[PDB]
RNA sequence: AUGGGCC
RNA sequence: GGCCC
């Protein structure tokens, strides 16, 4: 978005310097072009004269203003997508109780009891369990007073900026391109879940191309469902965004909230309000307070779903701005936040759509190589979704999510102290789709030191998971 | 060091 | 706890 004000204040909000990710035995074997992100300005791996604080906020390059004609069209697309969305999900979108917003429901996982509480609770040295009882699903006086302010629509807040401790490419580590996490206060997350938690639960349960959303999917079993759907189409596009979250313009965000979360769709009047507080935000980083107009904070309850919804409307927006008679059945798509797969039988020109996306402040590029443009004829077996390829399994004839060996090597090369064993079993579930040989090679540095699941046992687990009958068929 | 999903 | 976003 657009940084409108940068003010220095005496109260310093500390960020986590020093990585918690340490090199494993695999690191010296695979030697990955990957490492922990830079969290300190004094990190020796950084390029000379590169200030980490400057790069972190470089993504805020402005807040695109839309004309009345573009806003009217966006409203049409948002309303059209909202129509489709609420037709599938239903309109039982009444507020969640405090209990259900903490403990979750079918399709909605419980609130994390031990994560960061946000501001100003972090300045008071308070943990999440001091404000909210996560066992019995009740709140303290601090949160209850804040919920009352949210009812009255008078609630104000700041976002706590944390540097994301994660593995990134050595190029990005050297460029100081550390991603940031905008931690929202716990009561905001609770109230958002109260306002739109039913809806979010319904979206997770009804994931697929019909609503254009993969939020809630299990790639192990859903790759077959998605793969067979997208293979039915003549053209498939792997569309990349840059700073997707940051580049949501206030116009687009506001209109989407207005069209999707209407009271006629069964929402409480405050659902629209609480989401609109994400448009213009105040961010606290160290001694600095930064006001930003536009963009979506990462730490909101429904960041992925909001991002997914917008992504759907953007594609419908872009196409209708260029072509005539474009409807929801003109194409098919699945998204998960900024990650997107688009398909159609019409020879659509995505290179021509570039400026139309730019009118929303979004920059689209092909994921497929550098290429120097979007091309036609690509199938689902060419594209990447959720860092996973679409490969056919030799033994079953089902689509399976295959990750790049280079990526798996990177993931395996680092871990937090004493979590290597638990991480190994978790990553094994991802590595099983690379085949027996690559599976053996990936875990070769770990042999005799940890327990590595056999390829056979995870393959049979997957077969049953993707389709129960296919596992029984290999017995008949 | 987070939201959300899945394991 | 890990992964994806």
């Amino acid at each position: 978005g657009l940084i409108v004000d940068t003010r220095d204040v005496e109260e310093r909000v500390h960020v986590m310097r020093k990585t918690k990710l340490a090199p494993t035995v695999a690191h010296g074997v695979f030697n990955p072009e990957f490492g922990p992100a830079a969290l300190s300005n004094k990190d020796s791996r950084l390029n000379e004269g590169v200030v980490l604080d400057e790069v972190i906020f470089s993504k805020h390059k402005g807040d695109t203003k839309m004309s009345a004609e573009d806003k009217a069209l966006f409203r049409r697309c948002a309303a059209d997508y909202a129509s489709r969305l609420h037709s599938v999900l239903g309109t039982a979108n009444a507020p969640l109780s405090i209990y259900e917003a903490i403990k979750g429901v079918d399709g909605l996982d419980a609130m994390e009891p031990d994560t960061a509480p946000g501001l100003p609770w972090a300045l008071q040295g308070k943990r999440r369990g001091a404000l909210i009882d996560f066992e019995n699903g009740t709140v303290g006086p601090e949160v209850e007073a804040a919920l009352k302010l949210m009812e009255k629509r008078e609630y104000k807040f700041a976002c706590q900026t944390f540097l994301k401790d994660e593995i990134r490419s050595m190029e990005k580590v050297r460029a100081g391109k550390t991603r940031i996490v905008d931690v929202l206060p716990v009561e905001h997350i609770l109230y958002t879940r109260m306002m739109i938690g039913r809806f979010c639960a319904q979206m997770h349960s009804n994931n697929g191309p019909q609503i254009g959303s993969a939020v809630g999917c299990n790639p192990d079993v859903d790759w077959q469902r998605f793969g067979t759907h997208f293979a039915q189409y003549r053209n498939v596009w792997d569309v990349d965004y840059s700073a997707f979250d940051a580049n949501h313009c206030s116009d687009a965000m506001n209109i989407m909230f207005e069209e999707v979360f209407r009271t006629e769709f069964g929402f409480h009047p405050n659902a629209e309000w609480i989401l609109k507080t994400l448009v213009n935000t105040e961010h606290a980083y160290e001694n600095k307070r930064i006001t930003v107009e536009g963009g979506i904070p990462s730490g909101c309850s429904a960041t992925s779903i909001i991002n997914t919804i917008l992504n759907n409307i953007y594609v419908l927006y872009a196409l209708r701005r260029h072509y005539e008679g474009v409807e929801l059945d003109t194409y098919t798509m699945i998204s998960y936040g900024d990650d997107i797969v688009v398909a159609s039988d019409y020879d659509l020109d995505f290179e021509a759509l570039k400026p139309h996306f730019k009118s929303l402040g979004q920059t689209i590029t092909p994921a497929d190589k550098s290429d120097k443009g979007f091309v036609l004829g690509h199938s689902i077996t060419d594209v990447t979704f959720l860092k996973r390829h679409f490969h056919m399994d030799y033994g079953t004839g089902f689509y399976k999510p295959v990750m790049a060996s280079k990526t798996l090597e990177a993931i395996l090369s680092f871990a937090r102290r004493g979590t290597i064993q638990e991480k190994l079993i978790s990553v094994a579930g991802l590595a099983v789709h690379s085949g027996p040989d690559e599976y053996r090679r990936l875990f070769e540095p770990f042999q005799g030191l940890f327990e590595i699941p056999s390829y056979r046992s995870l393959y049979l687990r997957w077969v049953n998971a993707v389709c129960g009958d296919a596992a029984a068929l290999a017995h008949h």
